[PDB]
């Protein structure tokens, strides 16, 4: 009788992470409770620039602060962006699905640098530290946050226990609405920060099951430049599945 290889979750969700040659992990937040898996826990606790995912506080900020609101359309003023699907007008809540950093900068320099570091303080959002410029702060240093705040971060906005207004949670959340299907949803947001090294991948936010319940994830993952951007989607989808939390 030959013998079988046995193995669960915790074991196939590290392999997929090496079938990408990459070093990555995935925190779960339910009920209160953390679980790791993934090829590199220690990231878990390790601190990374949050690049795109830092749009979710930038909006609850904006917003909260009367900077913005959620119908303001911010108009493309005609220079050549990153992507051509950026160079339209669009509201805060597009810009958040297309990630779209021109917009964001746009309102980072509305709430200015002094607000902005008393709100991320307040808040204690990661190491809470912006510097000196409001533009980019989230992307190259010196804000930084480990995947276990992110996960944390993202359950408490899912479960509007964020210190601010209800009426802020609740639209930021509709602005992160992915997919909705069988009675599920996922809401999330991808981050990539690719002007460092090593470069950062994100994908963090919550699926709401069918009778309502809240699973929160934040995948953290080493980036580099031949991966395609879909790479996270299909880690954190597979890993979901195996975790029977779709
Ligand atoms: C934020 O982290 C950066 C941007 N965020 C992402 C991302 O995480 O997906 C990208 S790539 C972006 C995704 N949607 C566009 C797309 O796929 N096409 C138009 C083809 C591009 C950026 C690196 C950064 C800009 O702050």
């Amino acid at each position: 009788t030959p013998s079988q290889i046995v193995q669960g979750h915790n074991q196939v969700i590290h392999q997929y992470f090496d079938e990408k040659n990459t070093s990555g992990v995935l925190v779960i937040q339910t009920d209160k409770k953390i679980n790791l898996y993934g090829n590199a826990l220690s990231r878990a606790n390790t601190e990374y620039v949050p690049a795109s995912t830092f749009k979710m506080l930038n909006a609850l900020i904006g917003l909260e602060n009367q900077k913005t609101d959620i119908n303001e359309i911010f108009k493309w003023k005609g220079e050549k962006r990153s992507f051509t699907a950026w160079e339209k007008d669009m509201t805060l809540g597009e810009a958040m699905k297309l990630s779209a950093v021109p917009v964001y900068q746009e309102l980072a320099r509305r709430i200015g640098l002094d607000l902005m570091q008393k709100e991320v303080k307040r808040i204690g959002f990661g190491n809470a530290e912006i510097g000196q410029q409001v533009d980019n702060f989230w992307l190259v240093g010196p804000l930084k946050v480990t995947p276990i705040q992110e996960v944390e971060f993202v359950s408490q906005l899912a479960h509007t226990q964020l210190p601010f207004s209800e009426k802020v949670q609740a639209n930021v959340k509709n602005m992160l609405l992915l997919e909705e299907s069988n009675g599920y949803k996922i809401f999330g947001k991808t981050g990539w920060a690719m002007d460092i090294k090593p470069q950062v991948g994100w994908l963090t936010g919550w699926v709401e099951q069918p009778d309502g319940k809240i699973v929160a994830f934040a995948l953290n993952m080493e980036m580099r430049s031949e991966m395609p951007a879909s790479i996270r989607n299909e880690l954190l989808m597979k890993s979901l599945k195996q975790l029977n939390i779709i």
